[PDB]
């Protein structure tokens, strides 16, 4: 239900409907894209992970 957004050091922004899972072996954050499969983003490229809560449930 919560909405996730990741901010990239370069200034970009990325959304996801699932909590991105950090893979310490590769320092890669796995997450799911809109209408699609999983995708990868480097841990070091991510400045923050933002959770936006749902309240109208």
């Amino acid at each position: 239900s919560s909405q996730y957004i990741m901010s990239t050091k370069d200034g970009k922004m990325i959304t996801s409907d699932s909590k991105p899972k950090l893979d310490k072996t590769t320092g890669m954050y796995l997450y799911y894209d809109e209408d699609g499969r999983e995708v990868m983003i480097k841990q070091e490229d991510v400045t923050q992970i933002i959770e936006r809560l749902e309240h109208h449930h």
